[PDB]
């Protein structure tokens, strides 16, 4: 068993420990730090307005929840500094707060007692950036200690990207992602430092910048410099799009785009990029453990431009990705 | 011109703004102290996902928005003793923050130079409370400084059940209104006190407790113990519906209910309280003026028992109250 | 196993598919008749904006879907007396088209060969209505042939009308049903008989008639003229709310009122009613099998007048509700 | 005053009615045709779940609806050809039922008695296409007389489109247009033609095709076969943006994308397209009169390949479109 910490019992988080207890036989997660009250925290633990009831008892007191009979351990502290996650032999903790995305401030659970941190999120200053099925191989066990797993959107584009650009290449390409509204988009129109994501989320379609194709070149270096993007969230509140519209010197088909994505969708690849030729809409890919699912009825080609669509849960397919990772690091040296 | 303030530029605040601009020809609003930076402030201001653009030039610079071409101070103060609204020779502040309903607190803005502060929900230690249409006779020029013009919900409770009780005699009643989300409630499950409140707006059903049917008491005290209820919040963006069911001794039917509200529902006191034969969906009452749109079509009887429901646009609606109450205070004396 | 033939393969119609297929060990539905042709009938059995993906297998030909390897004859007849279930030796139609809720059409099923008929609806010159657990003990297998599985609301206020009436006795009450909305709605404002239904569903709180509540007069005749209401369909796809107002002469509290649901809630019946004192919402009784989650927390009570609140899935909570009448219906004689 | 007669009085037949009253001082509506008894129609002029209450007075009896004070002639004939234009001295139907936009079958509101028509949508066969701003200046008064005011889809992009391949030259684009859901989509899981477009809309991001972008060459022939696209559904109800990416030969920046625009967007070209530095979410474009309003904050430039984003509000703003467009006809020969 390696020890699982998680910092942020928020969606991401309460995905990430629902995502251990049901595909995961080798990490168990021990203790979590949040902001939340014991009974508020336990009560978003059992009922959840996407995923459904747990499927396990929950109780709580006042230093700690306990689900399936394994009593978890909970803390409080704005300040990573002051948790011990020695204490518990924790050797991983997720950080999955959004507030501590820069390494320099994600570092401090490692002096806490943490032996490895992954960010649930692109970051600043990290050890190194994955996409899980994408380039995990340079995963190094020695100097790799404070990651990140990239954003949902990242973990979308790169799998299908990688593959079309190894066998096409990709000259130049250009990203919109249509995206479930998230937690810091606002329910009214209220104060946001993004005075688009101030705008009530649910009954608008708001532009906000991405990143996460750029990102793209720090998982695929190839394509540094080569991509960018940005996302309109849309009234769903889970499951996402990514749309690339891009150029390539080669002579494409859309059957043969196409086909260059069902080929690499097989074995362990395939666990992270599905191919499927379905009528597809937002609800079919909702908790769908795929990074990116690419939908061959939406690729259209114009000459040597090709537009692809792929699909993501943006909770649930990127927090597979994220536990992925997860496993890699705890497989590995410690 | 009685000059206006308003603290706290949310929701309730910037309706505020544009209903004095569309329905006011003797107030001004001059100062403004909220959270936000001038930026946002004016960029909120400008654009409305409910109400739409609004239809002056807004433009803004380090201590002031303009609006129409009016200079209209703004300031950051989180704590309202910071303020100085004898400064812009400001006599009453629209208190709509949502963080100082405590009247005691409210004072601050009294201490700072307001001659009557109005705090835009229910209130504790405040002076009065008013429905306007309702007790808004019973306004006390010298001795209420400090008064609260209800929620959205008793705005639209009160005038419906003063009616109804005064021809029928309520025995009890409860209430559910089903209701618009508003900014408490969280987009995504996340942190709030109220465990159902916490859970995702737009894609549930979420009760939650009120306490407008008990405050009806405030403004009419024969209905003191006589009233309870509960909301359920729905994914609109805004537009309730108050639904009492309720007991009477009287020998009543639909006809002689509906007949009681149209009577009532006349003169000035019809300006808050509207009889409506139309198949009202919620969005025919979004941007509403009255306090409560009373729905014949809705009403049933069931021997000495009774349900009844009245509309209402919880933003516009209940601003339009808060205007009217605004609009007779600034009408009579405005001394220390 | 007892041969099922559903009529109308529409959201109740697929509910009830999958609610066999999940839930029943001596059902198999062999036949289905709908508008749709086969790949749009497979698709949407597939996939499903509510329930998910269909956890088996579906391919479908010019005249049938095969389902985890399981062929299922399909039809597309706007008239029933087209079709013959008795070709698939059905005994046991689900009349779920929304369309033949009179006997009289509904009929028409036994004249194609079948046994039985339930409607998923309120019906009229029917044999008989049915809330299971609250009446399906007076159901006759000689002479109930053509009967109602009631509607998703009157599934919901039935059985906790009856617990309180048991035990207080309810004067006369009055229920408003804040409801998920449904395909009878439209999504733009546009063409209706009913000019509130037809405004935009998504946008809007809509009042909507229902006969709900003087319905479970059929099924509790103790309670005739004594109950009414109406629905405020809502923006949610599925999971409604029943809040009935009654008053009482009996002198209760929210605890004793509380307690008498809890009490009853336990055996058999307490698959039909549940009591809760969790902190729901909507969400959290979709796919939730119960006819009614009687919810504690919402319990008021003014002098004599008392207000509950219990919660539906109105697709799944129903839809087990019928499977539970399908059940009965198929352990008894089948003449 | 040149007198209009509305054939399908939907969404875009209502919001253009309610532009006339708004914008128009030399046209009026007198007669209408739909589906609709006059109770039911005249309640959906006057309540609007998108536009609010028209605020005009509004009554019906058994032959007509009145708005302030005007008697407007209503009728419910499924065939164009029963009907009598002329009897009510109409000069222009707009034939907004979505029906009969191949003009063979449009032709019979001429036959009718009326001298022009202007479809709504896409058409086959018909004399012309504009989008306004772009390519009216072709408007023939004798020889255009069944025409097409293109898409809502078309009216955003054409205008976009035509100012960047002036300057920088358009060599080829895809679109993805990111649209409000129409009344098409189904609002449960149920039949459709399009198995995306039967998923419920209102919880479901959609994908669907459109032929806007290919649509664009009628009113473009210099942009024929260099631009494709395809449309996502998503819950708003009214409200999109048209997302174009293309190669251009020319040397481009954000910067320089963004001064063509601004340059262009200005007098009577700026009434189609208009120039945004705003923050704006699609909400902010509801109502707004503009066929196109272009993000300037959305550009985005690598190497050769711009993306551009322009927003519209696909009822009221097509509808702005379609009025100029009907404003013109009516200043030119009718016979
Ligand atoms: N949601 C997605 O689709 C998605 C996908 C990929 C990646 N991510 C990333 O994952 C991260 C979390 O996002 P989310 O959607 O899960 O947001 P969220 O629900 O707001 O989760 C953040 C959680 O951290 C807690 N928290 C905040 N500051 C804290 C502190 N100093 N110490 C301890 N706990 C603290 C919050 O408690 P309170 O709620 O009480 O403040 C909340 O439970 C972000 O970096 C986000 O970009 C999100
Ligand atoms: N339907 C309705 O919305 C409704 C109806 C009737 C009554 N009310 C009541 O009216 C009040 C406001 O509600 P609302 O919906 O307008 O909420 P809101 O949108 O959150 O408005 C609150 C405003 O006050 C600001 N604020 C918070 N604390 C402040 C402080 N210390 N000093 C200055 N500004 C501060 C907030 O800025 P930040 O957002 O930056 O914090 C925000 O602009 C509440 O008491 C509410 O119950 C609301
Ligand atoms: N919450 C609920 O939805 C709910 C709950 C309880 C009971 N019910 C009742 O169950 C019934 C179905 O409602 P629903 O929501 O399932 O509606 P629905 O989704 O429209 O289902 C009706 C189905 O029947 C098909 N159909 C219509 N006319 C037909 C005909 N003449 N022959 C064969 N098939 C026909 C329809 O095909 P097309 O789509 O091509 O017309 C559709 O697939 C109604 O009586 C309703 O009141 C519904
Ligand atoms: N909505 C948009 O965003 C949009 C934008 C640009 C262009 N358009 C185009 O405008 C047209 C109308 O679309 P819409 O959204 O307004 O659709 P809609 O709401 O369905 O309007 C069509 C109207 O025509 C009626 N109708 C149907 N067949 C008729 C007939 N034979 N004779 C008379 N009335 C008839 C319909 O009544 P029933 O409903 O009872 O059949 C309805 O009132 C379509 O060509 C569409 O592509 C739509």
């Amino acid at each position: 068993t390696i020890r699982v910490g998680i910092n942020g019992f928020g969606r991401i988080g309460r995905n990430f420990f629902r995502a251990v207890l049901e595909r995961s036989d080798d990490l168990e997660v021990v203790a979590v730090n949040d902001s939340k009250d014991n009974k508020t925290l336990s009560t978003l633990l059992k009922f959840d307005s996407i995923m459904g009831r747990l499927g396990q008892e929950v109780e709580y007191d006042d230093d700690s929840i306990t689900v399936g009979g394994k009593r978890i351990a909970v803390y409080a502290e704005r300040d990573p500094k002051n948790l011990d996650w020695a204490a518990h032999n924790v050797d991983i903790v997720i950080e999955s707060t959004g507030v501590f995305t820069d390494a320099n401030a994600a570092k401090a659970h490692i002096e806490a007692g943490a032996k490895k941190v992954i960010i649930s999120a692109p970051a600043s200053n990290e050890d190194a950036t994955f996409v899980y099925g994408v380039n995990h191989e340079s995963y190094d066990p020695e100097n790799h200690n404070v990651i990140s797993g990239a954003s949902c959107t990242t973990n979308c584009l790169a799998p299908m990207a990688k593959v079309l650009n190894d066998k096409f290449g990709i000259e130049n390409g250009l990203m919109t992602t249509v995206h479930a509204y998230t937690g810091d988009q606002r329910l009214h129109d209220a104060s946001h430092r993004d005075l688009r994501r101030a705008r009530a989320a649910a009954v608008n379609i708001v532009p906000t910048s991405t990143g996460a194709a750029k990102a793209v070149a720090l998982v695929l270096p190839e394509l540094k410099g080569k991509l960018d993007g940005y996302a309109l969230r849309v009234p769903v509140i889970t499951g996402s799009a990514t749309d690339l519209t891009f150029n390539t010197k080669s002579e494409v088909t859309v059957e043969s785009i196409n086909a260059a994505i069902k080929e690499a969708a097989v074995g362990e690849f395939g666990e992270t990029l599905a191919y499927s030729e379905e009528p597809l809409v937002s609800t079919d890919i909702v908790h769908d453990s795929h990074g990116s699912i690419f939908d061959a009825g939406l690729t259209k080609v114009s000459g040597n431009t090709v537009k692809v669509v792929s699909w993501y849960d943006n909770e649930w397919g990127y927090t597979c990705q994220l536990l992925r990772l997860t496993e890699l690091v705890a497989s590995k040296l410690l």
